[PDB]
Parts: structure tokens; sequence; C-alpha cells
């Protein structure tokens, strides 16, 4: 009797949820009774990268936080990661359709929840490396959870960063300068990405206001292989994403502390929580 062991014969595919770094996530129904009363689960499998999937399963299995998507089990030399299903999807799907319901106060409550989940990850000595609104799952109108731990790496004890080797598919427009220049990942690099995720959240993930769309306006969209170097050059000059429309300056200042060039000059997740909470009450 293993509640974390899912039999393949009972896992019925419903549809695709997402595709990414050599993996795919699908909506399935675990139906051991065969009457469609079974629980719906998000199933991550591979499209050799079994080693990365296995490390991701080991990371998520030992993470327990209300703002972190829940591990449910595995389906087994192939393996599948079984997670809880959040029907609202991510901030990217949810925010454009719920602008009327999600006011400034609620956006700040989501930012606090994202910081809490991230601070918990950082206390376990992990760097997420893919913090974006597309990876923030919606449990309800009052709660969000960090999903997709596909790029998550451990920082060694008595070390401040993780050195990245495979960087071909890096979300460069969400990355801190030390990540773009030296392929070094600090907890402070996740703080930088949080500032960008906060920007998306305040713009309700509008495609025309996206960090990529906005940065490509600043540096040019026709530079190809020279994009990253032009982006690094722009950041070095002190240029950042502009204040979102209807965003109060006090929220903008918190965001800009995420974007200090030097990692050691950046705000912490705990300072962000304090800052947002002072604005809330
Ligand atoms: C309306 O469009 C969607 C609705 C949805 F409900 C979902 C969804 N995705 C997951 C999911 N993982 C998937 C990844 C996706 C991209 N970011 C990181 C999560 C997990 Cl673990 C648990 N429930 C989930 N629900 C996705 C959707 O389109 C992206």
């Amino acid at each position: 009797v293993d509640p974390t062991h899912f039999e393949k014969r009972f896992l019925k595919r419903i549809r695709d949820l997402g595709e990414g770094h050599f993996g795919k996530v699908e909506l399935c129904r675990y139906d051991p009774e065969g009457d469609n009363t079974g629980e719906q689960v998000a199933v991550k499998s591979l499209k050799n990268h079994i080693a990365d999937l296995k490390k991701e399963i080991e990371i998520l299995r030992n993470l327990y936080h209300e703002n972190i998507v829940k591990y449910k089990g595995i389906c087994t030399n192939g393996i599948k990661l079984i997670m809880e299903f959040l029907p609202s999807g991510s901030l990217k799907e949810y925010l454009p359709k719920n602008k009327n319901k999600i006011n400034l106060k609620q956006q700040l409550k989501y930012a606090v929840q994202i910081c809490k989940g991230m601070d918990y990850l950082g206390s376990r000595q992990y760097v997420h490396r893919d913090l974006a609104a597309r990876n923030v799952l919606v449990e309800s109108e009052h709660q969000v959870k960090i999903g997709d731990f596909g790029l998550t790496k451990a920082i060694e004890t008595d070390k401040e960063y993780y050195t990245v080797k495979d960087d071909r598919d890096s979300p460069v427009f969400w990355y801190a300068p030390e990540c773009l220049m030296q392929s070094k990942f600090y907890i402070a690099s996740d703080v930088w990405s949080f500032g960008v995720t906060l920007h998306e959240l305040l713009t309700y993930c509008d495609s025309d206001s996206s960090p990529m769309a906005l940065f490509l306006k600043m540096i040019g969209p026709t530079h190809g292989q020279m994009t990253v170097t032009r982006l690094v050059n722009t950041l070095k000059e002190g240029k950042r994403l502009p204040c979102p429309p209807n965003c109060p300056d006090e929220v903008y200042q918190l965001m800009r502390k995420c974007w200090e060039f030097q990692p050691s000059n950046r705000t912490s997740f705990q300072n962000l929580i304090e800052g947002f909470e002072a604005l809330l009450k």
C-alpha cells in the first residue's frame, strides 16, 4: 500500500497542459475504479534527460509549503512525476481573464505569497532559475503556488551560487546580469527574476507589455545572436523596465530594489514581504 505510487494502467490522459525543457505536462485522471470518478492530476513525463526529471522529483517530494505546488507521487527505467492539478492554470492564463476581480490589493497578496514560497526554497538552499508569471499557478482568487521546478538547482553549503552549463534555452529577459554574463546563479538572481514576475503581475500578463516585448523595444528585435550582449549592455547603462500603468511609485521602488546590478545590493525576499505587508495594512 503506497499512496505515492500510481499504476500506469489507471492513469488516463485527458489533455496537454504544457511543454518545456525536454518534458511535457498533461492533465490525467487517476481512475482505479474505471468510472471517471477518480482524481485529476498533472503528470510530467519526458518527450537523454531522465536524470534531470529524477532530480526534479527528489526536490519537489521534499518541499512542503502552501505556496509550492504539491507532489502526489510517481508512476514508474522510465518515470512520471504526479502533482496536484490547479484548473485555473498560471498567472499568464488567469490574469488576462480576471482583471475586474484582481485589484491592486490582491496583486500585492499574490506578490507576498510568491515571496514566501521563494524564501522557503532559498532556506532549503535552492535556486529556482525559472521564476516568471507563466510558472506561478493559481489555486484560487486568494492563493497562488510556484510550479515548474524543472531548472531548480541546489547551491552547495558554504557557497553563494550555482554555475550553469546547459544555458541554450535560458529565459534571458528574466535573468540577472551575473546569469547572462558568467552563468552564475545566486539566491539574489531569483530576487531579480521576482522583480520581473512582479512587473508581469502588475500588467496582468499582457503580451504587449511583457518583459521580452518591452526589452526588445529598448535594444532592437532584429539582432539575433547579438540580443543577449545588447541586453547586458543596456542593463550595465542602468536601464530597467518602466513603471507599469496604474502602479503606485512605492510598489515600483520595491521592484527596482530587485534590479540592483550587483547581487549583494539587491533586496531579500524577507524585506519584500515586509515592504508589501506595510502597503497592505
Ligand atoms: C488554461 O490553460 C491552462 C490551465 C491549467 F490548469 C494549467 C495547469 N498547469 C498545471 C501544472 N503544470 C503545468 C505548467 C504549465 C506552465 N507553467 C508551469 C506549470 C500543474 Cl503541476 C498543476 N496544475 C496545472 N494546471 C495550464 C494551462 O495552460 C498553460
